[PDB]
C-alpha cells in the first residue's frame, strides 16, 4: 500500500505554508489538486503558489496547460495516480495539496472514469438476430423490455432499435490514506477572503484579464473560473469597475462556504482549526497525527 | 457515380444462373452478400457456388474466413465497397448477388456503421456542473429529464447520477444502382427448398457438421447458421436424425419467406417470377431491363 496524505479545506486557510512544513520533516512532494493552478500565465487571478512558498519542497501539475485548454477530473487521475508512485520511487512521501470533490475523490479512491461506450459483441448478436428474424422481432425485443421507446421508432427502423437496445445495455482507498481538513471560524476566513481579492487587484488581476481576454480566450474553463469570470463582464461593459469586485468577493466568499461544506461532509477526514496564528504548536500537533497515523496503518497492514 | 447491379431473392430461385449469365454479357465481376459463404470447409451446408457453376465470372468473398472466425456486416462493407471499385478500375460491372438484407443494404447505403461512446466533454459539462452548483442540482437537473431515473437515484450519488445523463445524451444510394429480384409461386420455391436440403443430406451434410463438431466448434456464427445447428440438435442428441432433417427444412422455408417479405419492403427493386418459365427468354427480358436503366441512369447523371 502506497502512502498518501492529503491537505483539503477552503481557501486561504494556510493550506500551502502548512504542506510546505509538513513536507519537509517529512521528506515529500507536493502534488497540486486544485485544477487551476495548472494553466500558465495565469498566476494573480489563481493565488498561484510561488517558488518562494515552495521552499525546497518539488510541486507538480502547475503551469501545465494553456489557458485554452481543458483539464478533466479524468486528465487529473491519469497525472496524479502515476505521479504518487514516481514519488515514492524517490523515497518521498506524496502530499495531495487542496483541489475540490471531483478531483480529490478520483484520486484517493481511484474510480473508473473510463468512457461510456457500446460492446461491439452484442451489436453482433443483434444483427445476426434481425438476419434470422427479421425487423419485427427485433422490435418486439425492444417492446418486450421499454414499450414506450419502441413505440417512438418505426418498426422498420432495425437500425435505430439496435442502438436503443445497445444503449438500453448499457444501462443495467487503495492508498495507506491519511486525509486532514483546515478550518477556520466563518467570519475571519471571509476577512482573509477579502482581502485576498483586494491583494489580486493590486498586483495586477485587472491587467492579467485584459491580456487573455486580448488574445481571444473566452468561454473556456481557464476563464470561467470563480476569479476572471467578474473580470470578464466588466470588460464586456456588463458590470462597473467596483460591482465585478464586490461580485469576485462575494464569489469567493460563497465557494470557500460551499467547499468547506463539501469536505466537512466527508469521512475520514480530521479537521483542524486555523483561526488561531500559533503556527508553531499546531504544524506540530499536526505533524505528530499525521506521522502517526501512517505508521500504525502501515504496522497495521504488516 | 459508380455502377452497382444487385441481385436479390430467397434461396432456390437459380439467383446464381441469372447472375452468371448477366455477368457474362454485361463483362462483370460477382461479389457474394451471403455471409455464409465466405467461411471454408463450409461448402454443402452452405449451398456454395462451384468453379463450374461460375463458368469462368469471377466471385469474390467466398471462402475467406476460417469456420471459427466472425464477420460482422461491417466486416463484410469493408472488403466489398473497395471490391466495388477495384471491379470499376478493370472496366468491369459489379454484381452484388444473394445475400441477407442486412449485408446488401449496409452496401448500397454506405451506412457509418461508426461506435457508439460518451462525449468526454459532456461528462467534463456534468462534473463542472456538479461542483458549480449543489449536487441535488445535478439531481435536478436529471430529475427534469426523466424524474423516474431521479427517484430512483439518492441526490449524494452524483457519481451514479452523472451516468444516467450521459446515457440519455447518447439517445438524443452513391452508386447508380439496379436493384432485382427474383420470386417464384410459393408452393413450387417451397419444394424446390426442401429438395435442396434432401441433396445437402445426400452430398454428406451430416459428415461436414461431424467434422465441425468434431474439431471443436461451437458457439460461433458459422455452427451458428440455419443449417448447421439443426445437425448440432442431433449431434448432442437432442432431436432425432429425422427431426433435424424435418426442422432444417421448416427452418429453410421459413427464412426464405423473411429473406422475400424483407426484399419486398425495398423500393427500388424490380422483380422477377421465375417460376417454371422458359429461361433463354427471361434472361434476356432481365438483361433488356438492367442495361437500359443504367444507361437512362448514367444518361440523367450527365444531365
Amino acid at each position: 500500500k502506497e502512502k498518501l496524505v492529503a491537505i483539503v479545506g477552503p481557501t486561504a486557510v494556510g493550506k500551502t505554508k502548512t504542506s510546505v512544513m509538513l513536507a519537509k520533516r517529512l521528506n515529500g512532494e507536493v502534488i497540486s489538486g486544485d485544477s487551476m493552478q495548472v494553466y500558465r500565465g495565469m498566476d494573480i487571478g489563481t493565488a498561484k503558489i510561488t517558488a518562494e512558498e515552495m521552499d525546497g519542497v518539488p510541486h507538480h501539475l502547475i503551469d501545465i496547460k494553456d489557458p485554452s485548454e481543458s483539464f478533466s477530473v479524468a486528465d487529473f487521475q491519469d497525472l496524479a495516480t502515476p505521479l504518487i508512485t514516481e514519488i515514492h520511487e524517490r523515497g518521498r512521501l506524496p502530499f495531495l495539496v487542496g483541489g475540490t470533490g471531483l478531483y480529490v475523490n478520483a484520486v484517493i479512491h481511484q474510480f473508473n472514469l473510463g468512457d461510456i461506450r457500446a460492446d461491439e459483441d452484442y451489436r453482433h448478436e443483434l444483427e445476426a438476430f434481425v438476419n434470422s428474424y427479421g425487423v419485427q422481432a427485433l422490435h418486439d425485443k425492444l417492446s418486450k423490455i421499454d414499450p414506450k421507446a419502441a413505440a417512438a421508432i418505426h418498426p422498420n427502423n432495425y437500425r435505430r432499435v439496435i442502438r436503443a437496445l445497445e444503449i438500453i445495455k448499457l444501462t443495467g482507498s487503495p492508498y495507506n490514506l491519511v486525509m486532514i481538513g483546515l478550518t477556520m471560524e466563518r467570519d475571519v476566513l471571509y476577512d482573509r477572503i477579502n482581502r485576498r481579492v483586494d491583494q489580486m487587484v493590486e498586483e495586477g488581476l485587472i491587467d492579467e484579464a485584459k491580456k487573455l481576454y486580448d488574445r481571444g480566450i473566452r468561454d473556456c474553463q481557464s476563464v470561467q473560473a470563480i476569479g476572471y469570470k467578474e473580470m470578464y463582464d466588466y470588460l464586456d461593459g456588463n458590470v462597473t469597475l467596483e460591482e465585478a469586485i464586490d461580485t469576485l468577493k462575494r464569489n469567493s466568499r460563497r465557494y470557500a462556504k460551499r467547499q468547506l461544506t463539501w469536505f466537512r461532509n466527508k469521512a475520514n477526514v480530521t479537521w483542524f482549526d486555523m483561526t488561531d496564528v500559533d503556527f508553531d504548536k499546531k504544524i506540530m500537533e499536526i505533524h505528530n497525527f499525521i506521522a502517526g497515523k501512517l505508521e500504525e496503518k502501515s504496522k497495521l497492514e504488516h
